[PDB]
């Protein structure tokens, strides 16, 4: 697992790791109305994954292919798009604050922080475009901001338990549309 | 205080920040045989050099304006290119370990760090790149690679500890590191 950080694969004015946007841009092409996009197994490896994250059009992949490395690209990052910091603090914050939008406001600011690349967030801004384009067509591929929240909070944040379930629901918050 | 972070600035396969490239550029181009560049201070004010830092062909000012300029970005950085989580171990270190060797591997080691942008490491590739190409014009600009270590390993590592053999450990590494490249 060679992945670089976020911060390493790309930088201002650019808005995402040119990777991570050719994978988007395949997977929304071939899969938009999959019923199960994201939620199958292909048949192939982490090793064969990591291959296709090292180089050519991604168009030419089975989808479901795409849709596992996708996944293995959020895991093989050195660190997850949400820093640990960040998880840490929400986590703690979990049996005393329960304000969804107090959550989202100090996610926000937690990744804004300077100590933080701004890639992170700006990766962050990515994925909820694309998961939100996603629930879009919900009513075909099935995959509404709840179920892409379970499905890619546990990728985001880098947690396999009840302290995360705020987690999951401030994903499905933002994935809905929000600040 | 506006300059961003290094790892924000650029990203591979970039090699250093482009403002960086391109003061270094110009101070090589008008400076490189100047026996003073580094050593003196111009009239400009540091509100000033940071206008600079902003927006024009840079060979247009004053090389000894671009020269304090330099200094203001390695200043004005959020995190220094050498970052305090390296620093801090690097001085740490006990007086067994009395091998410059040692310190450097550490060095390399503790700033490849997966915790730390590879842009950092980078960065200071490419200002030890610009402090050998000085040091090899040293009969002009007297300008050898113990007191470029001197006058920016404070700037580089932007760490306020007392003169020990610590200290003394760091200079010697980063005047190394000029005279190796």
């Amino acid at each position: 697992s060679t992945l670089p950080d976020l911060a390493e694969q790309f930088a201002p004015p650019d808005v995402a790791p040119p990777l991570l946007i050719k994978l988007v841009e395949a997977i929304e092409k071939k899969g938009l109305e999959c019923s199960t996009l994201y939620r199958t197994q292909s048949s192939s490896n982490p090793a064969e994954l990591r291959q296709l994250l090292d180089c050519l059009d991604l168009e030419m992949f089975d989808v479901h292919v795409l849709a596992d490395a996708f996944k293995r690209y959020l895991l093989d990052l050195p660190n997850p798009v949400i820093p640990v910091a960040v998880s840490s603090e929400l986590i703690s914050l979990a049996p005393e604050v329960q304000s969804s939008e107090e959550y989202i406001q100090l996610l926000k600011k937690l990744i804004r922080s300077p100590s933080i690349p701004h890639q992170y967030w700006l990766t962050l801004q990515y994925l909820l475009k694309h998961f939100f384009k996603l629930s879009q067509t919900s009513s075909k591929n099935l995959l509404n901001a709840r179920v892409l929240s379970e499905l890619f909070s546990p990728l985001l944040f880098r947690f396999p338990s009840e302290n995360t379930e705020h987690l999951i629901k401030i994903i499905e918050i933002l994935i809905s549309t929000k600040w």
